[PDB]
Order: C-alpha cells, then sequence, then structure tokens
C-alpha cells in the first residue's frame, strides 16, 4: 500500500501499521514508532522532526530491516536498539539522531548524502558498510567501529579520529579536520593524493 | 698550463706541482697529494685508483678550493681534513672515498658514485648533491640540511644518522626511510615517494 501526505501528531504507531508500506510527503511529529515493524517500509520526502516542539520521533527497538528513508528529516530521531540490517538512509537530515545500540548485522547499512552532524554512534558496529558523502560534524563516535566502510566524500571537521576504529576505511575525497597519521591507526585506510600531501604537510614535509 | 696523458705511480706530489693547472686523461696510482695546493686545479678523465693494488690516492689536508674533478675515478681517495670550499665533483666514481674532516657551505658533488664513502660528521648544508649513489655511505653525525639530494639512490643508508631537514629528496630511491623515525621538517618529496612512505604505515594512496 501507499500513503500520501499523512500528518500524524503524538501517535503511538502500531507494530504492523506501516510494515512494507510506502509513505510520501508525510509528517510525523512526536510520534512513537518504537517496537514497530517497518521491514521494507519506504519513507520519501517525510519529516519526523517538529520545529515547534523540537521533538523527533522514537524508533527505538524498531524492526528496520531493508527500510528506506529518502530525503526525510530524521533530526533527533531515536534509533536506539533498533534492528537495522540493510537500512537505507539517503539524502536525509539526521542531525542529532541516536544510533546507540542499533544493530546493522556481517554488517549492512547504506547511510549516504546525509547530515549526521551531532549524531550519536557511540559503540556502534558499522563494518564494511556504505557511509559516503555524509556530514559528520560533532558526531559522537566513542568506541564505535566503522572498519572497512566507505566513508569517502565526508566532512570530518570537529571529529575525534582517535575515538573509533577507522582501519580499512575509504576516506578519500574528504575534509579530514585534525586527522594526523602519527596519532591514529590507519592500517588499510585509503586516502587520495591531495589528502596525503596535506597529512604530510602536518609533518613539515612538502609533497611536490 | 695544461697537461695530458700523464702517468705517475707511487710519487709524493710537490705542493705546487699542479696548483691551478688543468690535467686530463692521466693516471695517478698510489700518489700522495697530501697537503698539496690544488686550488683551482681541474682534473678531467683521470684515474686515481689502482685496481691491481686496490689503493687510492691521498688528498688529506690538500687545499682544494675551487678544484674540479670531472669523469674521474676517485675510488678509495683519502680527502680527510682537506679544505674543499666550492669543490666540483661531477660524474665521478668515488666509492669508498673518505671525506671525514673535510671542510666545505659550498660544494657540488653530482652524478657521482658515493657508495661506501665516509661522510661522518661532515657539514654539507645547502649544497648541490644530486643524482648520486649513496649505498652504504657512512653519515653518522653529518648534516646535509638544505642540500639538493634529488635523483639519489639511498638503499642501505641510515636516514636516522644525519640531518636531512630542508633537503630536496625528490625522484630518489629512499631505501628504508620512514616518516615515523626521522625528522623531515622542510623536506621535499614527490607524490610517488609520499605514496610509498604512507604505504609503510599501512595506508594506500588512491588517486
Amino acid at each position: 500500500g501507499s500513503h500520501m501526505a499523512l500528518a500524524l501528531v503524538g501517535e503511538k504507531i502500531d507494530r504492523n501499521r506501516f510494515t512494507g508500506e510506502k509513505i510520501e510527503n508525510s509528517t510525523f511529529f512526536n510520534c512513537d514508532f518504537s517496537g514497530a515493524d517497518l521491514s521494507g517500509t519506504e519513507f520519501i520526502g517525510c519529516q519526523f522532526y517538529d520545529r515547534e516542539s523540537q521533538k523527533g520521533c522514537n524508533f527505538s527497538r524498531a524492526m528496520l530491516k531493508d527500510a528506506i528513508f529518502k530525503s526525510c528529516d530524521l533530526s533527533m530521531a531515536d534509533f536506539r536498539n533498533s534492528s537495522a540490517l540493510g537500512i537505507e538512509i539517503r539524502h536525509c537530515r539526521a542531525q542529532g539522531a541516536d544510533f546507540r545500540g542499533a544493530s546493522f548485522m556481517f554488517c549492512s547499512a547504506y547511510i549516504t548524502n546525509t547530515n549526521l552532524s551531532y549524531a550519536n554512534f557511540s559503540k556502534v558496529v558499522l563494518e564494511k558498510c556504505e557511509l559516503w558523502e555524509n556530514r559528520w560534524i560533532g558526531a559522537q563516535v566513542l568506541g564505535a567501529t566503522f572498519s572497512g566502510s566507505d566513508l569517502s566524500g565526508g566532512e570530518f571537521s570537529t571529529f575525534d579520529w582517535e575515538a573509533a576504529n577507522f582501519t580499512h576505511c575509504d576516506l578519500t575525497n574528504s575534509e579530514l579536520g585534525d586527522l594526523d597519521i602519527r596519532g591514529v591507526d590507519l592500517q588499510g585506510v585509503k586516502l587520495d593524493n591531495y589528502q596525503a600531501s596535506l597529512l604530510m604537510e602536518r609533518l613539515g614535509i612538502a609533497v611536490i
């Protein structure tokens, strides 16, 4: 089934209300999707963040297997302890979204072209996932692992490279902020020539 | 004056015998030039090494200001404590040559085989030292700071032993240089070299 221009406020969403459904140009303000089965559910052009109340929606413990969020505002969304294997978040605003305890598992996740500023990834396991072209300013990554993921095209100013595992990641074509090859384990990491020159410059070396 | 196709063996060279002269295509086997005045002396195509005795020539404490050696075999030459400001050594073999105590900064040593040469404690700052082979050269306590070493071959070379800050190292085989253990402030490296040094840290440079 498909839904267009819904506008829900303050609702508890029943576990099976939207499973496998397609929802477009809809608003969900202060809604509780916790425990909901959103397997295969596809949200396009939807807003889950309420400018007035400044509340997001609750997705904690939701089943999000193969769910899709395209061009949605998921600012301040609570995804804690969700089951998110194969989730897609594409071209979304996800500022302050909370992923702690979410499972993406072997891992699979596609979070791309997404504003992840101030999002919380503490202790999250996102190994060998698709995580490119995101904005990561102030993202909380304490104890996380992104090992092997493609993070390329990313904006990593105000980002603690020492806080998470980045080994084997693709970091090419990214603003690296304060990354330094003397202080961070970069085994297996991919970087581009422009980034290599910058990083070497930090050591006082001029790459000609 | 100039001189061509001389052959000397086992001679002690008079202090003023060759001062300011040009000497070409000559042989000097086991000859002692120590303390000789060789200011402005030019040697071209000369052999100073005798493979039959495996002995070089002695230039210790020689005055070598503005001297030139081009296309010469200076293997095993003893240059210790010489005065060599502005010396030119170009396209020479200088394997095992000893430069300990030699004073230069201005010097041009280029396109030269310096394998197993001794540069211990030598000061060669801001000099032209490019396209040389440095395999096994001894450099403990030397400083090459600011010199152009580009086009060089540096396998079996102790990068930790001397001062290489501000050097041009571009287009060189770097041997075991590692950015973790060596001060490389001001050093110039090319993109290929940067990629190799990163590779040592496990980092793959792609595009």
